[PDB]
This record gives C-alpha cells, sequence and structure tokens, in this order.
RNA sequence: GCCAGCACCUUUGCUGGCUCCGGUGCGCUUGUGACGGCCCGUGAAAAUCCACAGGAAGGAAUAGUUUUCAUGCCAGGUCGUACUGUC
C-alpha cells in the first residue's frame, strides 16, 4: 500500500509542463531521479508498470536536452534491457514504449530509439560461450558436516528431490517463453522501424537501418 | 589326543601313564581403533527395540502403591534338510 502511494506520489511530481515555479520543476527533477534509482532494483515488483511509465514519459519528451536527466534514465533502460534475457521486462518495457510513441506519431530522438538496439532477447550467442572465472568450493567437506537427525536428513533428501524438479520445470519455462517474447518483441520493433520509416523522419533513418541490420536475422 | 600292558576259536573291552613351559613378525587370513585423502543426495527404506521432554492419574492402619532389583513356573506350530552342484 505505502510503495503504490509513493510510486503515485512519484508519477504524480514528474508530470510538470516546465510553466510552473522553478520550485516544482525541481520537485519533478527529484521525484524522476528518485523513480529511476529505485527502478534498479524494484522492477521486479509490483507497480513497476507505473514507474515504466513515467520513466519513458520523461525520455519521450520533443526536447529532452535540457532535461539534466535523460541520460541517467536512457542509461538505465539501456542495462535493463541489456541484462534481461528472458524477455519478460523487455517485453513490459516495449509494450509501453510502442503505446507512447503511437500517441506521438512515432516522432522521438535518434538517441531515445538507441535503447532497443541493446534487447538482449534479440540477440544470439556462442552455444560455449566462457563466463566470467567464478570459483566456489563445490562440496562441504565430509569431516566438517553439521550433525543431523534421520528426519532432518530424510527432510533434506525429500526438498532436495523436490527442488530438482522444480529447477528442471524452471528451466524449461524459461526456455519455453523466451522464444514467444523473442516474437513479440520483433514484431512490436519490426512495426515501430517501419512506422517511422514511412513517416521518414530525416534524424530517424540511420539508426532504424542499424536495428533492422542488427535484428534482421532473428525473424522468419 | 598320544602311548604302553593284560584278556578272547565269541560285542573282546579292562587297566595304567603323559597330555607341560616358552619365543618370534615389512609374514598370509580376518576383525577392529584413531586418523588422513578423494568422490558425493549429510551416501536405501521399512519392520523392530530403547530412551527423552510433558505432568494425566494413583497410593496406607489385621497385608497402601510400583515391581526396567533378585529368585522361582510353563511353552515354542507349518515348510526345507539324503546326493550332485551359471554365481
Amino acid at each position: 500500500y505505502n510503495y503504490k502511494n509513493y510510486v503515485g506520489r512519484l508519477q504524480s511530481l514528474s508530470k510538470t509542463p516546465s510553466n510552473a515555479a522553478p520550485i516544482q520543476v525541481s520537485l519533478g527533477i527529484l521525484a524522476t531521479q528518485a523513480a529511476k534509482e529505485l527502478i534498479s532494483t524494484a522492477s521486479h515488483f509490483n507497480f513497476r508498470t507505473d514507474i515504466f511509465t513515467l520513466l519513458l514519459r520523461r525520455i519521450c519528451k520533443p526536447r529532452i536536452s535540457t532535461d539534466p536527466t535523460s541520460i541517467q534514465i536512457i542509461q538505465t533502460f539501456e542495462t535493463l534491457l541489456n541484462e534481461d534475457e528472458e524477455g519478460s521486462i523487455s517485453f513490459e518495457i516495449l509494450r509501453i514504449f510502442n503505446k507512447i510513441l503511437k500517441t506521438r506519431n512515432f516522432n522521438i530522438e535518434e538517441s531515445v530509439l538507441n535503447m532497443l538496439l541493446s534487447l538482449d532477447v534479440l540477440h544470439d550467442y556462442d552455444p560455449n560461450t566462457k563466463l566470467k572465472g567464478n570459483v566456489s568450493a563445490p562440496k562441504l567437506k565430509k569431516k566438517d558436516r553439521v550433525h543431523l537427525s534421520k528426519k532432518q536428513r530424510k527432510a533434506r533428501k525429500e526438498m532436495q528431490q523436490i527442488e530438482e524438479e522444480m529447477r528442471n520445470a524452471e528451466q524449461a519455462v524459461s526456455a519455453e517463453e523466451r522464444e514467444r517474447n523473442q516474437s513479440e518483441i520483433l514484431k512490436i520493433v519490426f512495426t515501430i522501424y517501419l512506422n517511422i520509416l514511412k513517416n521518414n523522419a530525416k534524424t530517424l533513418i540511420g539508426s532504424v537501418l542499424e536495428g533492422l541490420t542488427k535484428f534482421g536475422n532473428m525473424a522468419n
């Protein structure tokens, strides 16, 4: 309840027509910074859609160069799209982005449109990529174990056998959902790019063609 | 178990002694104790036995209560079992 009220207040304060007193503009800027900082970890929580909507509305303004936070919000959105592999948060952001663009007749800054270039869901890598060197003790040593009762050991076995099948099912569900999210995001991105091309905005052509070249081979 | 002696056309067995004291191990077989190393779900389940918390209930005037102390009584059915012998 309190987080809902806080996010609603942040959204209300973010909307400032840049014509009121400078105190209100400062309030809106601080609210936008707070929302930008909050979404870095509260993305997997309730009412993330409101934060996404307010941040994208701030970004999708016709003039954002005077805004002292557009750089940071674009960086955060790019990081969110880059680190998201399953495609759930990416699709959630892209739906709102398309909804906002359709209202503005697809008129944004090339830089804004550049966030779609960082979509991890539309990227494919080597099946055997080398991750970072991560080292940990494989198993607790036998002579350094903690005593467990027979009932405790039986419960440990049961919960391990449950967890193994839960992990298998989780992997299967993630694999089957990534493909569908990828298809939906491809549809949305290609629709946005084609609408931009039909509008023929002289300041957005290069980014659009780069997006087509990057994501062209991921489609059907 | 090892001896010695005396009995018989026969189951023809009787008697007398000695069966003691030690040492040794990169030895073989096997059990076991404390460790050390590595793998790994803290490494099958159940019948079965025991204990612990808890404080219900019970206990006295011509045999109070309990009998995880001691002694004493009774019983233990069905099937396999001779012989040989891919693991």
